[PDB]
Order: C-alpha cells, then structure tokens, then sequence
C-alpha cells in the first residue's frame, strides 16, 4: 500500500492497571504504598502479588535493579516467587544476596545449567563466592565418556574454574592451579576452532592471575619459597614448562634469575661495556684453564669459578668459537681419491664433534623427545651432527678400499659426497650464534621477534610452491617440445650461455626460482627453430610469472610482515625474558658443565614435606589476602560509572523522600 | 626528517649484525665446497669485478664479495659452475645460493623493512619536540664568540 | 630567581591542582562518598523526628 | 648526611586558625556559620573578610568552586575583595556570574591581558558569552605597527575570536568570519614556526564550525541562498577559494553540485555501470556532432545539450583523447634535413596544440598567477604548451634555410631538437589523464592520495641527490688519474662493453644513478693499469653507495610512504571531493564551453532595483542565518551534555547541595 | 599519590626521606624505588627544593642512567624520569612575561640554564 501498518506480533496479557500501579509503586521505594497494596492480598482482588512486566521484572528482580535491602526484606516476609531473583542479585554485585540465601517454563533469563556459584564467579566477586561457598557448592567436572548446551556448559564451568576468586578461595595452591588451568584452556582451545577466542581469552587470565600473585610477593625469602616448592627451582621450571611467559618476568623473579645467574659477582651489572668485553674476552681466552679444572679438583676456586652459570655460558660459547674459528682454518690449509682423516684440522676437529653428539644425545637422555622437537635450534643440532656424522663415515668410508684420479671422479664419489654435506654442516653450523643473541638486551628482542615471523613466512612460501608449480607445469609442457639441444656442452642453466631453461620440469623449476632474482635474461624463452607464436606465449608466461611472484605476491609478503611485526613488538621484552630464562636456566644444573671436547675426556621426610608444605601454605595465606584487598581496591578505580550507579543514588533520595514525607503528612 | 632518520640508523645498525653472520654462514658453506673444485690460476682477469666472473667462491674474501654483491643483481648463475664436471656439487653450491638469496632478499630484507616501519611509526611521534632540540644544539652552537671564523 | 620560582611554583601548584579536576572520569568510590551524605544526614533526621 | 631534611622553601604566613575555621565554614555550606563569623567583622579581631588560604581561595572562590550562589549572595551583600572572582566564575560556566555583573600584585592565576569576554570565548559558553555582550564588550584588534605577552595577547585574541559563539553572536555572516578566520590563522601559523599547532587547532575550529552550520541547514532553498550569497555559487567558489575542504562535502552541498553536474538526467546515478559506459562511448564518440552546435545555433537542443556540464567534461576528455590516439597514430606513419610540417598528422595537429595555448592563455586571463601555478598540473600545461611552441617553432625554422644529408647531421640540427622536445612533450600530454581520475569514484581518491605523497617524497630526493654527490665526488677523484681510454667509440656507459664509468663528473652521476637499478655491473670498476688498491678503493666506495642508496635510504623511504600514507588516507574523501568539486566546479562556467580545436576556430577540420535586490537578499540571507544560528545553538549545546565524562568537581556540586541542604535542616530542627 | 595539600600537612610536621645510597633483596630495589618514587614527584619538588629546575634535571638523569643500571624495573624509571621531565616543561608553561624566562634561562649558580638543560637532553624543556 501506501503505509506501513506497525502491530505487535508477538504479545502477552500484557498486565491489569491496578498490577501496573503496584509495580509503579516499586522502583519509586515506596515503602507504604507497597506495604498497603502487598496487605490488600489475600482478599485477593484482583492483584497478584508475582506480577511479571512485558520486560522480565517479576516484581522482586526491581528491589534488586534499584538497590533497595528494605523492599527485599518486605517482598521476601510475603510469599513472592524467587526463582531464581538470587541468580539477579549476584550480577549487580548486591550483597543483599544474603538476604536470598538466609531466608526464603517461566522465562528464566539464564542458561538452565547457571548454578549460583558459576554465576558468582563469573562476576569475580569475592565477597558473593565466599557467601556461597560457606553454604555449598560443587561445580561439575567437565569431562565425559543437546550440543550446544554442552559445549556452553562446559566453556560456563570452565570460565567459572578460571576465575581468579574461585583460586584464591577454593585451591590448594593458586599457582598449580593457574598454571594447569591456563595450560587446559590453551590446549582446550586448540580443540575446538570453535569458541577459540573465548578459551584464549580464560587462559590469558589464568596466565595473568599468577603474574599478579607474584606481584604481591614482597620480601624474599616469600619470593623463594614460592619459586623453589615442590610437591633447584622447581616452581620455574614448571612455570617455563607450561609456557607461562607473564610470570617470568615479575620482575621480581629476573632478580632472583639475575642474581643466580651472575653469582657472586660483586657489581658486574654497573661496569662500562667496554670493560665487560675485556672480561668475557679474557674470561673467554682461558676456557680450556678453567675447564681443565673440575676434573683435577672440582672442590678448588677454579673448579667453583665454572660452575658460576655466567662462566658456563662463556664459556662454552668461546668453545664454540675456537670451533668455528678452526672451521675458518680448515679452508685455507694445503688446497686423492682416497685421503687421510684431513688434515691435522680434523684431527682436532674429532673430540668437538664427538662432543657435541653427546651433548645432543645427554640433551635426549634428560627430557625429549616433546620437548626437545619443539624447540627448532634442536632440531637444527639434529640435523647439524647428523651430518657430521655422515661426514667422518663418509671419510672413514672414503680411506678404506680406495686409493689415484685427480678430478675424473665418480660424481657420487664419497669424498665428494662428505665434502658437500661437510660445507652444508658447516652453514648449519656457524649459523647458531644468532641463537646466542638471546644472551644480549639489544640483540635478544630483534632475534625473537624475527623467529616469531619465520612461522607467518613459511605459511606463505606455499602459496609460492603452488605458483611455481603452476608456472613450471606451463613453460615445460609449452617448450618440452620446441626446446632440447642435446648437442653441446655447457647445458644452462648455471652457464655462460643459458641454453635448455624450460626443457625438463626440474630445470624449469630452477629457472622461475632464480627467475625470482634478476639472474635469468630475456634469451632463455627463445626457440632454436622459428615459431613466434609461442616464444610470445612462452614469455607472456613468464612475463606474468614475474608480476604475480615480484609485484604481488612479494610486497604481500612484506604487508604481511608489516602486520605480523606490530603485533608481535608489542609483546617483546615479556617474550625475550622467557628465552633468556630458558638460556639462563640451561645453565643452572651441574654436569652440565664441562665446554664441548671437555665433555667425555624415615620420619625426616615427613617433617620437612610439613615443615616446606605448612610454610608455603602460609606465604599462600598472605599472598590471597594482599590480592585480594589489591583487586578489591582495583574494581574502585576503573574511571567509567555505568548508568545503574546513578539508579541507586536515584532511589536513595526517593525511598528516603517517601520516608520523609511519611513522617510530615 | 634528517632526525627521524638518524634515528632508524641505530635500529638498522642493530639489523646488520645478523646479516653479517648470515654471510659468515654461507661465506663458509660455499667456500668449503668450492675451494677444491674452483682455483683458476691460469688467466687474468681473475673474477669477480671481471668480464667473465672466473672464481667467486674460491677464496673466503671473495666469497664475501661473491655474497656482498649477490644482494644486488651484479652476480650471475654461470658463477656456480666447476671448470671439471661434477653436477652434484655444482647443483648443491647452486642451492646453498638460493637459500642464501632467499634469506638474504627475501625473509631479511623485508624484516628490516617491517622494523623500519614500525620504528618509523614511533619515531615520528617525537619528532618537532626532537628535531627542535638538534636545531638548538645547532643554534646554540653559534652563540659563543670565538668561535666564529669561518674555516 | 627565588620569588620568580615562587610564583611560577606558586601557579603551577593552582594549575595542576585545576586539572586533577577535569579528568572526565569519575571512580566508583566518589559515588561511595554522595552515597553515604545521603544517609548519613537520613539516619540524622530520622534521629530528630522519632 | 644519611636523611635529607624537607622544609618548606616558599612560605606564606600562612593562616590564623580562626581564619582556617572560617574558611572551614565555607567549603562545607554553612549559610549560618557564615553569616555569624561574617558579623563579627567590623569588631574586628581578629578575622579579616579578604582572607587567602595557601593555595589562591580568596574566600570567594571557594563559594564558585563549590558551587553555592546563596554564599555568594552572602559574601557580595558584605565587601569581598572581587577582583577577579568573576574570570573564576566563567571557567566552570557558573551562571551566577550575573551576580558578579550586576552587583559589585595579588596573584592573579590569569595572565593580566585576559578580559572577561576573552575568557568567556575560550570556554565557549553561550549563555556567559551573551550576558557579557549585553554589557560590553571590546575585544583588541590583533595588528601592530615584552614578548610573550605580546604573543600570548595575540594568540588569546585569536583565540577568542575564532570560538563559535562570538561568530554565532556578534558577526554579520559568520561564514566569512568562519572562513577568514581560518585564512587568517592558517596563514598566521605558518608565519611563526612557534605556537603552530595552535593556530592550526584554531583554523581547524573554524573549519568544522562552517561544516556543523551546513549541518543545520534543513529544506533546500536554505541551503542555495547560502551558497548563491554575492556580497552561479559563489559562496562555493569563495569556499573552495579559501580552502574549506570540510564546508565542501557537507554531504548536503554534494546533492547541489551533483545535481548542478547532472542537468537533467533522469536518474543516471543508478543506472548499470556499463551501460554508463556505452552512454559516455557514444557521447565522448559525437563530440564534433555536439560542439558543432553552440556555434550554430546555441538556442538549440543540442546548443543546450553541451551545456550540461557532464556533456562537457565527457567529451573535453574525449577530444583530448582523440588527440592522444592521434599522437599514437603519428608514430606508425611515413617512417629530409628540411621537412614539410610533417605529416599530415601534424596539419591535422595545429588546431590542438593551439586550442592548448588559447586555452592556457584564456585560463591565465580569468585568475592566476597565484591560483593557476598554485595547481600542479596547470604548471605541467605550462611546460607542455611550452614544448609545443618551441617544437612548432624548430619545425617552421627548420622548414627555412635548410634543404640533403640522410643522418650526418649536426646534432642540434632544428629537426633533432624538435624530435626530442615533441617527444617529451607527448610524455607531459599523455600523463594528463592521471588527472582525468578525479570524476571516478574508485580511481579518484587513489590519485589524490599518491599526489600528496609526491610532496613527502620530494623533500627526500635532496637527501639522495647529496649522496650522489658526495659518491660521485669521491669515485670522480679517484678514478679520473686511472681511467681515461679515449682510443675506441663507443665511450660507455650506455654501451655494450661500459668502458668508462668514472671518468668524468657527469658520467660518474650517470654511473651511480644508473646503479641503482641493476643496470650497471661490476667490471665498470676496473682500471686497465695494474693498480689493484684504487680498484678495491673505487669498489668498496660503489659498495658503500649501494648499501646506503638501496637498503638505507630506498627502505627508509617506504617507511616514511607508510607513515605518510597512513596520514593521508584518514582525510581521503573529503579531499577527494574537494578536488572532484574543483574539476566539477571547473565546468559550470560558460564559455568555457568548446573542446579544444573548436575553441577558436569556426570549426577546424585539418538604480533603486540594485538596492532592493540588496536588501532583498541581504535580509533573506540574515533570516536564514538566524534560523541556522539559533538551531546550531541548540544543537551543541544539546551536545554538552552527551560528553561520556564526568569531572570530579560535578562531584563537588553534588556533595554541597546535600551538605548545605543537611546544614539548613538541622538549623531547623536544632 | 601527587596530593599537594597532605605534602604540605605531613612536611608542617616532620618528615625525613632516607638517601637512596649504600656501601632481602626486594626489599632493597623496592623501598629505594618507592624513595625514587616520591622524591620524583612535582609536589616535593614544588615544595621542598632550593630549586625544581635543577632538582626535576638532575632527578630525571639519575633515574634514566638508573634505569640503564637494572635491566629490570626499566619502564618504571623510565616513568619516573619522564615525569621529571614533564614537569620542568609545565613550569616553563606557568611563564608568563619576560623578563621571567630569561631570570630562569640565565641562571648561573649567555644562557646557562639552557646550556644545562641540553647536557641533560631536557627535549621537552626545549621547544
Ligand atoms: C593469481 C594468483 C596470484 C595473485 C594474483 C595476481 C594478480 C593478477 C596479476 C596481473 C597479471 C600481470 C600483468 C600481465 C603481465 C604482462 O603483461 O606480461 C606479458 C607481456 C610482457 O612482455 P612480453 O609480451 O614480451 O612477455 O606484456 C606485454 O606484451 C607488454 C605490455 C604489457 C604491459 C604490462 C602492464 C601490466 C602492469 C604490470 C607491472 C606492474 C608494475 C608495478 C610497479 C608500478
Ligand atoms: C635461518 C636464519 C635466517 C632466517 C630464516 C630463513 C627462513 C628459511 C629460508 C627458506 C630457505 C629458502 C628456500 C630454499 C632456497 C632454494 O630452493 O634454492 C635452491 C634451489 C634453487 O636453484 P638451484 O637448485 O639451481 O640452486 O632450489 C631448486 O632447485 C629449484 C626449486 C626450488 C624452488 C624454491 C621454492 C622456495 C621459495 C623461495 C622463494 C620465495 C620468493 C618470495 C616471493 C613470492
Ligand atoms: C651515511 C648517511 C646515509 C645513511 C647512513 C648509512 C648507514 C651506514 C651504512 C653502512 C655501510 C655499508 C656497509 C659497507 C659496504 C661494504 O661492505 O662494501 C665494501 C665491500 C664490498 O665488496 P668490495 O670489497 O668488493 O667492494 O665489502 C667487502 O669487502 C666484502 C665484505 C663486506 C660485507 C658487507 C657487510 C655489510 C652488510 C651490508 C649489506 C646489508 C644487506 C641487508 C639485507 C640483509
Ligand atoms: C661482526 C661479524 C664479523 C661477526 C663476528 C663474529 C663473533 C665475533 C660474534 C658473533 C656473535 C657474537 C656473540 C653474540 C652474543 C653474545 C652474547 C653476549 O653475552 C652477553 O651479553 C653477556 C650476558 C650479559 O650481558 O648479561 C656477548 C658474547 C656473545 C657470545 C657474542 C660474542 C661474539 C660473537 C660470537
Ligand atoms: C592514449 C589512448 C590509447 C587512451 C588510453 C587510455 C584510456 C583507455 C583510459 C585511461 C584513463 C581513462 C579515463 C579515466 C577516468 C575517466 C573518468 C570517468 O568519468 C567518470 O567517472 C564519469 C563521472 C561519473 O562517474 O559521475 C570515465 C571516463 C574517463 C575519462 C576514462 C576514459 C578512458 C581513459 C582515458
Ligand atoms: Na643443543
Ligand atoms: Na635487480
Ligand atoms: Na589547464
């Protein structure tokens, strides 16, 4: 037509007048008038004293609403219908809850399996918790053997169990608890793509939770017997081993770390930086002094200076070094089919080497194989002296049942073989020291930070692949026919000339990779015979080859870093601190300690697991309470009044006006 | 705009120092493949600044200078070829290369373009309460007499 | 110097102290504060008529 | 010692106590404590009225403070010291300032040049702003002939003037106001580098108080007696003309102009997009059908069919572009020292180009100099025509006193000079329609958006050109000894072998230039002596150049883009538009009206009224204002309220009218 | 808590602060963080100083090369020396007429305030 006709399409009764003006004389504060009309029941025409408006309010959920104890008191002396007002009463925060717990199909606003206590701790109230827990309750355990219902009630149960008042109140001790929580919300999150965000954000405040408990800690000895508890520092390395990258970094704990880490030197953080390089260098210079001691007297001052965990570090890096500098001199001695072990250099290259192997297979011996593939820099060890060891049984290989050819060789000839995985051993090899950057606050973040991206690149140089793929397949199935010149040598690529590029599939791969670069002219997409058409169709190929991967897909891939970047710069520094807790605590343990070809050539239980459980439980008692008042001071200054502050403030001159006036008139 | 990026100078600097053992890293691998396969001592010129580029990685200083350049499209594929025939170390060398191309001109060097941008981004907040403060060390600079003779 | 810093001491103390008003934000516990004027001066009112 | 002493080091006297319990009577709302402890004045031991508390409160602040007017009743029916408790009753929009207007070296908190209504306009009060007008006031006019109070008066002037409620009230049209106010400020802060982002806040104020009074326009024709006022659209032409990006695109005036462009297409705005595209194909197609009326008869169907602005502009582009596919067509023809005009092509091209300069001269009549080389693009004209002119110029001297050699030419033979400067000049005439993208939707604030960073990458190109200096002075000293082989052509670079690269000046910036790209290769730096240091040297001095040009300076340069483009594209679309209304607004004029060639040609083929009026349009115009004022008045001062932000000393008016309230209440019952 | 009239009402009566210097261990970069704390405040500096200039510089440069010292607690000395440095620029906003800028730009216990004002890179008291 030419209207539009608004009616209600879905309606109740709605309510009598009569019931609009007793719901009226609620949310004034009324005392009288609801006094007088709650007495006029039991005539009992015509009002109901469970009134429920078109919007909820079942005529007791507005004495909660608007703030007021003495109208709560009035409607619970009568007969109102509670439930469930209780469940109302504890997301306003009103401590009148007591008054519903004390004494006394139908639209429930909540979701059926919302219990008072999961509710009670989704708000974080402390007070409300303790009210319930005084009576009851019991949260159900989540796990088992009409979808939606479980999966909301299980992410209720958990985000109740999160809660940093139900682990305060209700834990043994709040740290295992934050940390198995935040490591069970994490891998729950994992589980389910869906509801991921919601499981992150839990275990971030699981993970915030102990942060916090370590920022109330004052006074070390607290500090210590936090970080030493168990069931060494076995409090960190159970907070390192669930990932709990905000407790580390307190930063009262990197004193504790600090301290360890650099005793007992006197000042060592306030010298000139130039004065520390003197130091480590010379420090550095002696390795095998120091190191050669803790075999001839491990009780001596030299064989405790290695154990300091700062001297283990250099020097086991200056170690590393002379090993990287004797790889520098292995290029540049005397430049056989069948050699010696050459030279001399690898005569002193051997205890290194075999000393690494069983630095990677103690490594194994002592944890694995989880938590030694996470790290990558491990698996680069694997793969770093799993060439080593083809390399020396390739040489050794090599000296036996051959003797002499200068270069007419085999091309899979054993020396030729342990001379290129020897080279591609040595890249892997000297490229550990960026892993040494952790050590250094300049260089520590930057590495980290660059680590962090290496993942969002690698998800995209597949999307490469699948170009490469693609243009490969069409510039070998276009020149496969057209392009074979078997009739001299050099072949191209890697020549002079550039013959045969888009021949077999391999070499076309290998002319769009370096085609990437700017190594690869324009001569390549010619045919030796005389056909225009597809040289022009052949290079518009490569032509869009080099506007997809150069112009597109590459400054996407700097967009994409660009974007990665700013979200991982912000948590730096609370991210660089957990590596270099886990450099530093490398270093902790004792033997352990001895630099890379150094490496292999009763009722008393009862009383301290009381006397350490008791004494814990006791910095625990003081850790909650200073939390918890901290928190509680916290929800004060939050700097935003919502609008139902200014609905009791509202009553609050109302109620007392219709007092007044009752007095007066 | 000198200031702001005087300022991004002590992040690049930062930045370089990888890079640096990026070419200690594959300066070394190439060198230990091609210090048997390529030593060409019987013509001048001898590669690279040369015509035809003879040994590039035969020596360790020349290897830094094969990679150094290798940043730039200054370096070509016929460089990685063995005067003798070996097309396994020839194509291992090429590899250790390409890696070394796509680290290097790839992953680095747009890494140290996104570091760029988000120092840039924190730089230019301070600036003209910084640029302002140089512009008085200069100003002021000139204040006292003698002092002033122009060189 | 000493009275030019008394001055300027004098009218910075006047100028912060103006802006810790205009914050745009009021915490709760202002509200805690107006909250009990009103029922404190109740539970006084109601202590003259009764 | 171990401690540090803290004693105070600025000490008053300070106060006697029973002073401290008077000032104690205050600050709580006591209208009874008060008036008592004021009668035992005159006594008079030993409490004076005037008294100061450590921090200002002059005993009458107190009672604004906290904002209680039966105190200031109290305090004004005795002798207060008033001055200046009035200035401390405008901050906190106290509108018991009336009390403090009609009735009655001290540490002033207020620098001495602010007035009343200075302050009244810096708080932007309305209702403060007409109280005090209705008595005086005067404001110091800013102009001149012991230096801060020179400028901080100025800046306070200016600040005072640009608030909008002494251009609400107070002004004859506050769109001029508006406007020159923000002319007046911007152009005032560039001229002093100190107090800039101040002056430009001011400018910008005055800028959205001009938008915010298009906001209130309701119910066209309010809004086109607005934008017709003369003292065509000339109010728009007069806001265009003082840069009011934020008044243009009010989005109310783009439904003027977009109507004014479209007149009268039946809904062309919502029609298919490609069939917008056959429409603007047949009509760019016809372009001499339609332009050959307007000269026959201009009281015509199609005499009044190109004076549809749209039918202008589409097809003045469309002329353009035959001349630019005529410019393609020139390089596929014929393929003589002494030429013809060569070829037909180019009699067909000499009504262009000199439709190009009559329409640039005609530009420059009607404006400039200062409007026309403030555009980019009239400038880029300006070197076209230019290159127009000398290549027609070296055409027709070339066609005299020469006559035949087939290339052994002089090399600035006229016709080699002509090639060359025609070449360039169809570069600058066919990067024109980059300007052309304006008019779209898509590609319009893309192309806006790169011309604002061209201004950023320009002051960065200085930097680059002293390290092309600085390299080119270095590798020049080094290499002009070692290299010079002047025994075979060809000489490099832009040669097979590049020979000599360093040599000289010139050829070195080439060198370096070049070598950005990787177009120049490493044997460029050998030299043909055995000197294998000054080879390493000049190497590793190339090296520097490239690790500084492109990994330094080139990724600087895209951090500062990013920067720069994060900047700019806030303000996209209301800087395309105004551009987009520039290029519309260029099309509305008449005559004007005649596509390039047929702009000279007959076609080439190869009074007591005038006061009345002024009256009539002046108090239409003010009634217009007054309604847009009145309801402007209203609406912010509807938009005081919804500020999601309350000061804590709304707190302290709270928490007297409880206290004073409880202090009259148990004065009752007491 | 930065409140200038409890300053003053504590300092009528006593108060002393210990000096941060020496010759279990959070206790110690705790209680001198608090002393570094509260003696950067520009109440105590406003109050109980010869004069803040020197007091907001030289306190802003012993708690930025404080925070080069301890690796940890940096952003908060850092924090704290910005404030320092804040602080001397707002005194320099509450001058009004020169001469008053050039009795502080001239005080030599030429232009000696601002001399030491750019030895102790004060940025924001310049410009
Ligand atoms: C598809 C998944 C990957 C992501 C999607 C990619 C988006 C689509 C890519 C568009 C295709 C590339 C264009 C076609 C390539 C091509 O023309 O290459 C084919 C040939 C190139 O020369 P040949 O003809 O000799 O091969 O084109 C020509 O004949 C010459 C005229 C064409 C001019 C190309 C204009 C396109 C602009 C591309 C360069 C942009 C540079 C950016 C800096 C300003
Ligand atoms: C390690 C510390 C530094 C930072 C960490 C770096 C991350 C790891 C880097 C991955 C290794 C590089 C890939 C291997 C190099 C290589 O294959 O180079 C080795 C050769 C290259 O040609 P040759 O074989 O002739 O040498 O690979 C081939 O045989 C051809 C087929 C391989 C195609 C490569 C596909 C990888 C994609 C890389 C290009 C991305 C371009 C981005 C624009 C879209
Ligand atoms: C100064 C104002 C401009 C801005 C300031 C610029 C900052 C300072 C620039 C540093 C100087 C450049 C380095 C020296 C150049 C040079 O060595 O060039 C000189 C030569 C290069 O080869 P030649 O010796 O044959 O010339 O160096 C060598 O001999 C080879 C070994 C050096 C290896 C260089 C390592 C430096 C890393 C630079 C590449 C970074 C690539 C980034 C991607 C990861
Ligand atoms: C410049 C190019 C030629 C590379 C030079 C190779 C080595 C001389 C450099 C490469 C990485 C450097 C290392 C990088 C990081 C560290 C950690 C750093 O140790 C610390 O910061 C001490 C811990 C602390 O400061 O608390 C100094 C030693 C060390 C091993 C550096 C020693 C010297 C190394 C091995
Ligand atoms: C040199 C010869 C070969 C011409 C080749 C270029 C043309 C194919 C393209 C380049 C830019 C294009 C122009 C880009 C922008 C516009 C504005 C655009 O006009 C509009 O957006 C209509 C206004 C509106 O949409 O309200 C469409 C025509 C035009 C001139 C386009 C017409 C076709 C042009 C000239
Ligand atoms: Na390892
Ligand atoms: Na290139
Ligand atoms: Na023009």
């Amino acid at each position: 037509r030419d209207r539009i006709p608004l009616r209600i399409v879905r309606a109740e009764s709605e309510l009598s007048p009569s019931e609009k003006a007793y719901l009226n004389a609620v949310e004034k504060g009324d005392y009288a008038s609801v006094k007088k009309s709650l007495e006029e029941a039991e005539i009992y025409f015509k009002i109901n004293i469970n009134c429920i408006d078109p919007l909820g309010r079942t005529a007791l959920l507005i004495a909660i609403e608007n703030e007021n104890l003495e109208l709560i008191e009035l409607l619970l002396s009568f007969n109102v219908y509670v439930g469930d007002a209780l469940l109302h009463a504890i997301r306003k925060e009103v401590v009148g809850a007591v008054e519903l717990l004390l004494n006394h199909k139908q639209f429930s606003e909540f979701t059926p399996d919302i219990t008072p206590i999961i509710l009670a701790a989704h708000t974080n109230n402390y007070e409300i918790i303790k009210l319930l827990v005084q009576k009851g309750v019991s949260v159900p355990r989540p796990h088992e053997v009409d979808s939606l219902r479980h999966s909301r009630s299980r992410l209720n149960i958990y985000k109740a169990l999160a809660s940093p008042s139900l682990i305060a109140l209700s834990s043994e001790d709040p740290f295992l608890t934050a940390f198995q929580l935040s490591w069970e919300l994490q891998e729950l999150s994992k589980v389910e793509n869906e509801f991921k965000s919601e499981y992150e954000e839990l275990s971030r405040q699981c993970k915030q939770f102990a942060k916090d408990l370590l920022d109330q800690t004052r006074s070390s000895r607290e500090l210590e017997i936090i970080l030493n508890y168990r069931d060494d520092l076995a409090r960190l390395k159970l907070a390192i081993k669930y990932r709990q990258k905000e407790f580390v970094a307190q930063p009262n704990c990197q004193q504790l770390l600090a301290s360890r880490w650099y005793d007992e030197f006197p000042g060592w953080r306030r010298r000139h930086w130039a004065v520390k390089m003197v130091t480590c260098f010379i420090i550095g210079l002696l390795f095998p002094v120091f190191s050669v001691c803790y075999l001839i007297a491990p009780k001596s001052p030299l064989g405790l200076f290695i154990r300091k965990p700062f001297i283990k570090f250099i020097c086991h890096t200056a170690s590393y070094l002379t090993f990287l500098f004797l790889l520098l001199l292995a290029s540049q001695h005397i430049d056989n089919r069948q050699g010696p072990p050459p030279t001399i250099v690898e005569w002193m290259i051997l205890p290194w080497v075999l000393g690494f192997i069983w630095g990677e297979i103690k490594q194994m011996w002592d944890g694995g194989l989880q938590d030694y593939i996470h790290d990558w820099w491990n698996l680069m060890d694997f793969v770093m002296n799993s060439l080593y060891l083809a390399t020396i049984s390739l040489k050794i290989v090599a000296f036996v049942k051959y003797s002499n050819p200068r270069e007419s060789w085999d091309m899979w000839h054993p020396t030729l073989v342990a001379e290129a995985l020897f080279a591609i051993a040595n890249i892997f090899s000297s490229l550990r020291l960026i892993s040494l950057f952790t050590a250094n606050s300049h260089l520590g973040p930057l590495q980290i930070s660059l680590g962090r991206m290496l993942l969002d690149i690698l998800k995209f140089l597949f999307i490469y692949c699948l170009v490469l793929l693609a243009f490969a397949n069409g510039l070998n199935q276009l020149y496969f026919y057209y392009e074979e010149t078997k009739g001299l040598s050099c072949k191209g690529i890697r020549c002079e000339k550039q013959n045969n590029a888009f021949s077999t599939l391999f070499e076309t791969l290998q002319s769009l990779f370096w085609s990437i670069f700017g190594l690869i002219n324009l001569y390549v997409t010619n045919v030796k015979a005389q056909h225009e058409f597809t040289e022009f169709v052949g290079a518009t190929m490569f032509g869009t080859y080099n506007v997809i991967s150069l112009v597109v897909l590459l400054n996407m891939l700097i967009a994409m870093m660009n974007n990665s970047y700013q979200l991982i710069a912000d948590h730096a520094d609370i991210e660089w601190k957990f590596a270099r807790t886990k450099l530093w605590m490398s270093y902790f343990e004792e033997g352990g300690t001895l630099p890379t070809p150094f490496n292999v050539i009763i009722g008393r239980r009862a009383a301290d697991n009381l006397r350490r459980h008791h004494q814990y439980q006791e910095v625990m008692r003081n850790l909650v309470k200073r939390y918890v008042a901290a928190m509680i001071r916290e929800a004060k200054t939050e700097e935003g009044l919502t609008e139902e502050n200014v609905k009791e403030l509202k009553q609050d001159i109302s109620s007392f006006r219709f007092e007044v006036l009752g007095l007066l008139r």
